[PDB]
């Protein structure tokens, strides 16, 4: 722990003992830790307290039948009759609901967060180190690297602890740290002291912060502190919901829920009006406020019975759900809508070295130059062997296994190779196996050198640390790298300024060595390397290069391929300035030719596949790669973008290409164009913006830095578990697994949830519409009432709670990922939906009054009404009126009316047999499809059991009923909500449209 930024590089390296160059000694790293600790923070736990999940609350259609219970509960303090306790359990009817649906949510909302710690505290963070037990750098987990020791980092990493920059290997260190500081833009740094021990962050230039990350160049540095004594590990603590707020379709359903709360609140305060005349009736005395209680009573009860209570839950819930299940898909979703948002996503964007393809590179095919006389020229190719990064393989000419120092050109080809080259090898002892340490491209070089052993080193006795690296450091030892010209994604090229090594001659020849792609580099070669020898390049000379280069590229094994070339005679370095990365590209020209290389990087397994079900799911994918054009065709190709055969000189661009279309003409090539070539990362991020101006939800995938700018700009960013640090950043998913595949799981499951919304909506509108369909047609027909307060508060909580959350645990339409992709801005609700909701609701409305009606009438153990109701019920005092005063006061029998409860119930339960699917048939999606709805119904027809046959029960709602007959009644009634539903799903089917 160092409290110095303020301090030079020396004092640092002193002040821990170490060698800058090699690093601290397996007994100083023993030492630190048990002085220091790991470099981590304790947290890990609680991100959510117990009772704060339980802030499922708080939302907005609970906090009104949060109110609708206080209000009953004060009624019922101000209730004196020898009836005092209907009016306690109205109370409880409502808070049962509420407490149901906290649970689920609460339960869903835990497992998912454990879920995901599970996927993220996966794999672990690595870090790059130089330490005293190996001479090249290692990659140690970032856990353990302690303050002293030498850190290495490079264009995309993470910043693994807080550091004290030694020296800047490129013209320049970017970094982002807007986690920290909040700086937007990338900021530069220095090796230089800042005297101020109390300057504040943004001015420490010479340091790097743990968690940032490299956006530009590359660096070694001293660790002055890790683990809590972070800058960023002090103020983890502190507040601040820098966490988002409710995603698109969480705003969507809370805005539609809010103007149902109009919709209701309305039909509410009518009730209420509509009657009051029955303000004076009998029943509650006559009193000028016992009437207009009641039907105030009636009315709020309505209301909580009307008010998808659960709907803020059930949101919450299939999001987390779907969350939860992403995740065991080893996906990360670092931002809530990702999921939703990919669901409709009708582009899907992608880089494709290391994004579409393994990313795991091997030099496999290479070569030089033969002869060259007049129009003649011939190549010296060479086979490599090992597909992996091990330094275990052979070059073979002729199927011949050849001594590489033997032929000139693959010399300093090698030379090139190593020298060329910000990356490294690494053994891991722990899996056994070589590992790259920086760009894939770059290590299969060193891979090949090490397998190239040009001048014939002594390897065989050497331990697979040693081994991975030998040769290199030989060609290492031959030259002083003096400067490198970092690689840049404009120029395509990178260079390295050298001078002899021992120093044995100065100015026996300083050089530059070149490595790049073919096209860019090949143009600036005037001269062609011939063994040891130099002629002029020439017409065709170069076309003979460039020939293998095209057939290398579109050739069954698709190699990518690099060229290496020297610059004989450099400029001095003092005409050289090192500030503007622009004029790099002329400092590397006049070269001279030296060899190629061809690259082995296989598509992933799933990609092909998941290409298909894109098609199929109606998702148009475009591949978007800085990589040559050719390779990138015959890639497409085999990953099934292009039939094996066809033309797409119409549908494939590379960034020049496009940039001379007129703009006009560029908007238009991307939507018909799915494969973009040798672009920059602004072509990545112009073309994405493109597919936005049609209005579609785009969607960006990759690895790497040159693709931050189009992950970021896109809906959703997906980015890979391998990829770099900088392109996770920008992503809202991660796939850790790098597994292709998800993505469209993903989709699937956003298209999922949306159609779950759908079908609860459907459920809870449909029937909750009958239930005022009930009162406004007896009220109306002049019929005696079906219900009362407490008798909607039940009809409620065993038909408005979990059947209808369960809908949340709904499968996967049959026909999900077979049609075209949901615009973002479709209404909410069709036309054709509020008809289905109004065709249902009405005959529950209606097949609910029928049935209390009929029990005045066809009930066999009823009175005998018959048709007409004999007219009226005005028939108070005996023989009122007498139009057959042959009953007395049958208008009370509580029987009437738990006939209706009973059907309510019974036909609720049933169309949410319908809200298994939009438009299929129980035929197709039958009902054990969702068990959760099954326990749900079956524990609901079970409570209404109970309430009606627990003696005391039926005094607090009403009497008891129904042995056979009764019951078969309220099935025949409710029964034919599915039939109606089934040919209304017929109609829709029938005739498409969606
Ligand atoms: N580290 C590097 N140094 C010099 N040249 C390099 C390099 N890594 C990549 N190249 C060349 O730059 C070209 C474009 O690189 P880039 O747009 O970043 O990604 P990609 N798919 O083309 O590899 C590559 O196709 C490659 O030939
Ligand atoms: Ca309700
Ligand atoms: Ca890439
Ligand atoms: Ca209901
Ligand atoms: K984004």
């Amino acid at each position: 722990m160092e409290a110095a930024h303020s301090k030079s590089t020396e004092e640092c390296l002193a002040y821990f003992g170490v060698s800058e160059t090699t690093g601290l000694t397996p007994d100083q790293v023993k030492r630190h830790l048990e002085k220091y600790g790991h470099n981590e923070l304790p947290a890990e736990e609680g991100k959510s307290l117990w009772e704060l999940v339980i802030e499922q609350f708080e939302d907005l259609l609970v906090r009104i039948l949060l109110l609708a219970a206080c209000i009953s509960f004060v009624l019922a303090w101000f209730e004196e009759g020898e009836e005092t306790i209907t009016a306690f359990v109205e109370p409880f009817v409502i808070l049962l609901i509420l407490i149901a649906n906290a649970i689920v949510g609460v339960w869903q909302e835990r497992n998912a967060e454990n879920a995901i710690e599970a996927l993220k505290e996966y794999e672990p963070e690595m870090g790059k180190v130089y330490r005293a037990d190996r001479k090249s750098v290692q990659r140690i987990k970032a856990r353990d690297i302690v303050p002293g020791d030498i850190v290495e980092v490079a264009v995309g990493d993470k910043v693994p602890a807080d550091i004290r920059i030694l020296s800047i290997k490129s013209t320049t260190l970017r970094v982002d740290q807007s986690i920290l500081t909040g700086e937007s833009v990338s900021v530069i740094k220095h090796t230089e002291p800042v005297p101020d021990p109390r300057a504040v962050n943004q001015d420490k230039k010479n340091m790097l912060f743990s968690g940032t990350n490299i956006a530009a160049g590359k660096a070694l540095g001293i660790v002055a502190t890790t683990g809590v004594s972070t800058e960023i590990g002090k103020i983890r603590d502190q507040m601040a919901a820098t966490e988002q707020d409710k995603t698109p379709l969480q705003q969507k359903l809370d805005e539609f829920g809010e103007q149902l709360s109009k919709v209701i609140s309305l039909i509410c305060v009518a009730v209420w009006l509509i009657n009051i005349g029955h303000f004076n009736d009998p029943v509650h005395g006559g009193s000028w406020i016992r009437g207009a209680i009641y039907y105030f009573k009636i009315a709020v009860a309505l209301a909580v019975a009307a008010i998808p209570e659960g709907l803020p839950a059930v949101i919450t819930t299939c999001l987390a759900l779907g969350t939860r299940r992403m995740a065991k898909k080893n996906a990360i979703v670092r931002s809530l809508p990702s999921v939703e948002t990919l669901g409709c996503t009708s582009v899907i964007c992608s880089d494709k070295t290391g994004t579409l393809t393994t990313n795991q590179m091997s030099v496999c095919k290479m070569f030089i130059i033969d002869k060259v006389d007049g129009d003649f020229c011939s190549l010296n190719e060479f086979s490599i062997t090992g597909s992996t990064y091990a330094p275990e393989g052979e070059v073979l000419k002729n199927d011949k296994p050849i001594r590489s120092g033997q032929f000139d050109g693959l010399v300093e080809l090698a030379t090139i190779c190593a020298l060329c080259n910000d990356s490294s090898l690494d053994f891991n002892e722990t899996k056994g196996v070589y590992e790259k340490v920086g760009e894939a491209t770059e290590t299969a070089l060193t891979t090949l050198v090490e397998k190239m052993n040009v001048f014939n080193t002594e390897v065989r006795n050497l331990s697979k640390v040693e081994r991975a690296n030998a040769c290199n450091s030989v060609i290492r030892q031959l030259m002083k790298k003096e400067f490198t010209l970092e690689f840049s994604r404009d120029r395509k090229s990178m260079s390295v300024y050298c001078s002899p090594a021992k120093s044995s001659r100065a100015a026996v020849g300083n050089k530059m060595f070149v490595k790049g792609a073919p096209e860019g580099v090949i143009d600036r070669c005037n001269y062609v390397r011939v063994g040891t020898t130099r002629v002029p390049m020439t017409g065709p000379v170069k076309e003979k290069i460039l020939s293998v280069i095209k057939e290398w590229g579109t050739g069954r094994d698709t190699l990518r391929c690099l060229a290496l070339a020297t610059r004989d005679t450099p400029p001095k370095r003092e005409e050289m300035v090192l500030d503007d990365s622009s004029r790099f590209m002329e400092y590397e020209t006049d070269l001279t030719f030296v060899g190629v290389v061809g690259m082995l990087d296989p598509p992933r397994k799933e990609v092909m596949g998941s290409i298909q079900l894109c098609r199929d799911a109606g998702i148009r994918v475009i591949m978007i790669t800085g990589d040559n054009k050719g390779t990138a065709i015959a890639i497409c190709r085999r990953i099934g973008i292009f039939g094996e055969n066809e033309e797409v000189a119409d549908r494939a661009y590379t960034g020049r290409e496009f940039d001379d279309l007129p703009l006009a003409e560029q908007r238009e090539a991307c939507r018909r164009a799915c494969c973009f070539a040798r672009v920059e990362p602004s072509h990545k991020s112009k073309i994405v913006e493109y597919l936005q101006s049609y209005d579609e939800i785009t969607a960006m995938t990759g690895d790497g830095v040159n693709d931050a700018p189009a992950l970021k700009k896109a809906e959703i960013g997906i980015a890979m578990g391998s990829g770099t640090a900088v392109a996770k950043t920008a992503s809202e998913m991660v796939l850790a697994d790098d597994n292709f595949s998800t993505i469209v799981a993903a989709v699937e499951e956003g298209r999922a949830i949306y159609n779950n919304m759908k079908q609860f909506i459907r459920y809870l509108i449909s029937s909750n519409v009958g239930e005022v369909v009930c009162i406004f047609l007896t009220a109306a027909l002049g019929l005696p009432e079906a219900l009362i307060p407490v008798q909607l508060l039940w009809v409620n909580l065993v038909t408005d709670g979990l059947p209808a959350t369960a809908l949340g645990f709904n499968p996967p339409d049959l026909d999900i990922m077979d049609r075209p992709p949901r615009s973002p801005k479709e209404p909410l609700i069709s036309g054709w939906l509020f008809f289905r909701y109004m065709a249902i609701g009405g005959y529950v409305g209606a097949a609910t009054v029928g049935a209390a009606a009929w029990w005045f009438m066809y009930a066999e153990d009823g009175p005998g009404v018959t048709y007409h109701q004999l007219t009226h019920f005005m028939q108070c005092t005996e023989d009122h009126p007498h139009f057959e005063g042959l009953d007395c006061e049958i208008f009370e029998a509580p029987e009437p009316m738990t006939m209706a409860l009973s059907v309510l119930v019974t036909i609720e339960m049933c169309n949410a047999l319908n809200s298994l699917s939009e438009n299929q048939s129980l035929m197709r999606m039958p009902p054990w499809v969702n068990i959760w709805l099954l326990g749900s119904i079956c524990l609901s027809m079970s409570l209404h059991f109970l309430i009606l046959y627990v003696d005391p029960l039926p005094m607090i709602f009403k009497l008891k009923a129904l042995d056979l007959t009764q019951w078969l009644m309220v099935l025949k009634i409710s029964l034919p909500v599915i039939g109606l539903d089934e040919i209304l799903k017929f109609i829709a089917r029938n005739y498409l449209e969606g």
